[PDB]
C-alpha cells in the first residue's frame, strides 16, 4: 500500500465547530449561533461560542499541523464573521484572522484548501428567507468574488459548498441542523438554491482569472441492496438519488434524476426554477470533493415513505459511536461509480473519519487504536482505487482536531488532536496522529 510521493494527505475543519469567538471583532450572528442558543436543540446544551478557540491560538495549531506533517489543511470561512449583515460592508478584522490565518499556513509549507459555505449562513440573510430567498445565491456569490480578489494568488483549492444535501435536509426538512425547518417542500427549494450559487461561484472564479482549482464536496452514501429481490434493487436505487445523484446528476450532466424529480413533483408540487438554471448549475469545475462515512443497505417497503424504501439497521457489523457501520468497501465504490458515470475530474477526500469513546491518560495520551484501525482500512480501499485507474489527488482526515459535532455537540470526537475543552483548551497528539505521520512520511500503510 503505497501512495504517489505528491499525494495531498491532509486534515479538515469547518469554521464553526472549532473557531469560537462567536461575536467578537465585529462578527455578525450566524444561523448556528441562533440554533445553539435555543433551547433543547444541541446535546447538553453545548454551543459553539468558544468550542476550540481556533480564532485565538491558530498559530498553536498550525505547530501541531507541522509536527503532523499534514501538507494541505482544509478549513472553511466563515461568511457572517467576514460579512456581518451577509452583504454591504466588510468587517475588516474578520477577514484579517483569515489573512494571518493563510499567510501562516503558506510560511508553514502547508496547502491551504477553501471551503466558502460550510453552513454558518448569516442570521440576516435567515431573517430575509434564507436559502429559499434566490437572493442569497445572489449574495453567496459576491462573497465569494469578495474572497477571490483577496486571495488571488495565495490560495490555490477552493470549495464552494460542503454538503448541500445536509444543509438542505437536515436544516431545512428534518430541522436537526440550523436554522431547524421541518419542511420538505422547502428543502427542495434549498437544494436548487445551493446548487444555482455553486454555478454562480464558479462563474465568478473564471472570470476573476486566478489561478488555482475549484470544485464542490458532496457527502457521497452508497446504496445497497438488502437482498436478492429486484424490488430491493430499485429501492436502493432510490435512496441513492436521494442523497447521490440528486446533487451529482445536475452538477455533471445537467438534469436533475428523472424518477425521483417525477416522483417529488406529484407528491409536493414543483419547486421554483428559472430557465438557464440548470445551466450555471452544470458548469464546468476542476475537481470532485467527496466526504465519505458509510453505506445504507435498503429494502423494498411500500408505504412509511415516499420512495418506498426502509434503512436497515446492520446491528451484527462494527460501528462508530455515531452508530454509523464501519463499511471501507463503500469508499472504493463510490469513487469507482462517480468515475464510470458522473466525471473523469480529479477527485479528492475531503472528509474521512470515525468517532470513538476518547480517554485522555495522565501522560496526555490518548490510544485510539479503533481510529487508526478505521482510517487505516479506509486509505487501503484508496489505495485500491488509485490503483484500477481513479484519478485521486487526495485524501483529508475528519478532523483534525475534537470539535462542535453539530446537534451532538463536544460528545463526540473525531480528531486526530485530542481537545481537552476546560483545561486551557490544551492540546494533545492521539495515537492517531502519530500513525498518520508515520503514513505521510514514507507514503505507505
Amino acid at each position: 500500500i503505497i501512495f504517489p510521493e505528491d499525494f495531498i494527505w491532509g486534515a479538515a475543519t469547518s469554521s464553526y465547530q472549532i473557531e469560537g469567538a462567536f461575536n467578537e471583532d465585529g462578527k455578525g450572528e450566524s444561523i448556528w449561533d441562533r440554533f445553539s442558543h435555543t433551547p433543547g436543540k444541541i446535546e447538553n446544551g453545548d454551543t459553539g461560542d468558544i468550542a476550540c478557540d481556533h480564532y485565538h491560538l491558530y498559530r498553536e495549531d498550525i505547530e501541531l499541523m507541522k509536527e503532523i506533517g499534514i501538507r494541505s489543511y482544509r478549513f472553511s470561512t466563515s461568511w457572517p464573521r467576514i460579512l456581518p449583515e451577509g452583504k454591504g460592508r466588510v468587517n475588516q478584522k474578520g477577514l484579517d484572522f483569515y489573512k494571518r490565518l493563510v499567510d501562516n499556513l503558506l510560511k508553514a509549507n502547508i496547502r491551504p484548501m477553501i471551503t466558502l459555505y460550510h453552513w454558518d449562513l448569516p442570521q440576516a440573510l435567515q431573517d430575509k428567507g434564507g436559502w429559499t430567498n434566490r437572493d442569497t445565491a445572489k449574495y453567496f456569490a459576491e462573497y465569494a468574488r469578495l474572497m477571490f480578489e483577496e486571495f488571488n494568488g495565495l490560495v490555490d483549492l477552493w470549495v464552494t459548498h460542503n454538503e448541500p444535501w445536509v444543509v438542505a435536509f437536515e436544516g431545512h426538512a428534518f430541522g436537526n441542523h440550523a436554522p431547524g425547518t421541518k419542511d420538505f417542500k422547502t428543502a427542495l427549494q434549498v437544494a436548487h438554491h445551493l446548487l444555482l450559487s455553486h454555478g454562480m461561484a464558479v462563474d465568478i472564479f473564471r472570470e476573476e482569472d486566478l489561478p488555482g482549482e475549484i470544485g464542490i464536496t458532496l457527502n457521497l452514501t452508497p446504496a445497497y441492496p438488502a437482498g436478492d429481490s429486484e424490488k430491493d434493487v430499485k429501492a436502493a436505487s432510490l435512496l441513492d438519488d436521494y442523497i447521490n445523484a440528486w446533487f451529482l446528476s445536475p452538477v455533471f450532466k445537467g438534469s436533475y434524476p428523472e424518477e425521483l424529480h417525477h416522483i417529488y413533483e406529484q407528491n409536493l408540487g414543483a419547486f421554483t426554477t428559472q430557465p438557464g438554471d440548470m445551466d450555471i448549475i452544470s458548469r464546468d469545475i476542476d475537481f470532485l470533493g467527496i466526504n465519505y462515512y458509510s453505506r445504507m443497505v435498503v429494502r423494498h417497503k411500500p408505504g412509511d415513505n415516499l420512495f418506498n424504501a426502509e434503512v436497515v439497521k446492520m446491528e451484527d457489523r462494527p460501528s462508530t459511536e455515531m452508530g454509523w457501520e464501519i463499511y471501507p468497501q463503500g469508499l472504493y465504490d463510490i469513487l469507482v461509480r462517480v468515475n464510470k458515470e458522473y466525471t473523469d475530474k480529479p477527485l479528492y477526500i475531503t472528509e474521512n473519519g470515525a468517532a470513538f469513546d476518547d480517554k485522555l491518560t495522565e501522560e496526555g495520551k490518548i490510544h485510539d487504536e479503533k481510529r487508526i484501525n478505521y482510517l487505516g482500512d479506509h486509505f487501503k480501499q484508496a489505495y485500491k482505487a488509485l490503483k484500477d485507474g481513479v484519478p485521486l489527488r487526495g485524501y483529508y482526515v475528519w478532523s483534525l482536531m475534537d470539535n462542535f459535532e453539530w446537534a451532538y455537540g463536544y460528545s463526540k470526537r473525531f480528531g486526530l488532536i485530542y481537545v481537552d475543552y476546560e483545561n486551557g483548551n490544551r492540546r494533545f497528539l492521539k495515537d492517531s496522529a502519530l500513525w498518520y505521520r508515520e503514513v505521510i512520511e514514507k507514503g505507505q500503510v
